[PDB]
């Protein structure tokens, strides 16, 4: 049980075999989740289930850099259900950072930002409770 928006520190950056874990529960008829994996003001890592984006399910991911948004990679694989508990596991890999929501594989984002050891912050906001966000290495 932690507030949202929440930051969770990531010191010295991310590195491969890093896995970030958050727990939570989606409220009921959400709108909106985002994962901001930060390098100061830019986004390496923008992870971002739309519940309704023109009436459909969609996982919109992007790099913010100078304030501008990149080109996105979408998804229409959907894991995420209202007023449910989650898992979203980020794991951290020499080219890609991979995804996997309740022990199933969803995606990967290909690194646009080579810094990774100055990527030293998670943003986590949207329709959710947090109960938990932590890391280890496998
Ligand atoms: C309908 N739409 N939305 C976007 C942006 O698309 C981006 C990914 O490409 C991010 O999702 C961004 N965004 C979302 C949030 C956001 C905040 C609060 C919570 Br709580 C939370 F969940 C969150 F997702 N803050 N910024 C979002 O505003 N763009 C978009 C897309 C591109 Cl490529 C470039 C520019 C834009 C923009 F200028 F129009 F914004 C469109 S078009
Ligand atoms: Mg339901």
């Amino acid at each position: 049980p932690l507030i949202v928006p929440y930051n969770l520190p990531l010191p010295g950056g991310v590195v491969p075999r890093m896995l970030i874990t958050i727990l939570g529960t989606v409220k009921p008829n959400a709108n909106r989740i985002a994962l901001d994996f930060q390098r100061g003001n830019d986004v390496a890592f923008h992870f971002n289930p739309r519940f309704n984006e023109n009436n459909r399910r969609v996982i919109v991911c992007n790099t913010k850099l100078d304030n501008n948004w990149g080109r996105e990679e979408r998804q229409s694989v959907f894991p995420f259900e209202s007023g449910k508990p989650f898992k979203i596991q980020v794991l951290v890999e020499p080219d890609h950072f991979k995804v996997a929501v309740n022990d199933a594989h969803l995606l990967q984002y290909n690194h646009r930002v080579k810094k990774l050891n100055e990527i030293s912050k998670l943003g986590i906001s949207g329709d959710i409770d947090l109960t938990s966000a932590s890391y280890t290495m496998i």
